[PDB]
């Protein structure tokens, strides 16, 4: 059984919990309460293969950042979010691939950018502005919604579809 160590990161509020609770769980966590450093486990099985999701769900509020480094080097693969109703966060997303990109020493690490909230229309980064970011770290994009669950299960497993790429 084939074990993927996932990490999400990305600035404070984005949603992380939110989806990772949805895939785990099946729920939406309506409260904001942030997170320092959480870990999930959950088998499942992805094109036809039994596997065990080993989920870090990092902190994105700014005091953590000292933390970074140290599951940076863990994971296999990264889940960077973002939230489409928060451009900052968007730009914060650079800060996160470069860590990632600097404490790999890999231009080849695996990621997923996720814009996520898809849900709400306040919309200020455009699907095509984060299109344009993961074409460049040569990545897949995906929109998703931790409240209606929209994309949430493509988000996590095409992460482990990159894995499988190496
Ligand atoms: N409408 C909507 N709200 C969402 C979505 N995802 C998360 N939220 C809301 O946004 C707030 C923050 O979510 P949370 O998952 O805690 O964010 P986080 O990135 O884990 N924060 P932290 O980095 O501090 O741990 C919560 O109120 C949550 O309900 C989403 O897809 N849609
Ligand atoms: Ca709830
Ligand atoms: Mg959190
Ligand atoms: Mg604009």
């Amino acid at each position: 059984m084939t074990e993927y160590k996932l990490v999400v990161v990305g600035a404070g509020g984005v949603g992380k919990s939110a989806l990772t609770i949805q895939l785990i769980q099946n729920h939406f966590v309506d409260e904001y309460d942030p997170t320092i450093e959480d870990s999930y486990r959950k088998q499942v099985v992805i094109d036809g293969e039994t596997c065990l999701l080993d989920i870090l769900d990092t902190a994105g509020q700014e005091e953590y950042s000292a933390m970074r480094d140290q599951y940076m080097r863990t994971g296999e693969g990264f889940l960077c979010v973002f939230a489409i109703n928060n451009t900052k966060s968007f730009e914060d997303i650079h800060q996160y691939g470069e860590q990632i990109k600097r404490v790999k020493d890999s231009d080849d690490v695996p990621m997923v950018l996720v814009g996520n909230k898809c849900d709400l229309a306040a919309r200020t980064v455009e699907s095509r502005q984060a299109q344009d970011l993961a074409r460049s770290y040569g990545i897949p994009y995906i929109e998703t919604s931790a409240k209606t669950r929209q994309g949430v299960e493509d988000a996590f497993y095409t992460l482990v579809r990159e894995i499988r790429q190496h």
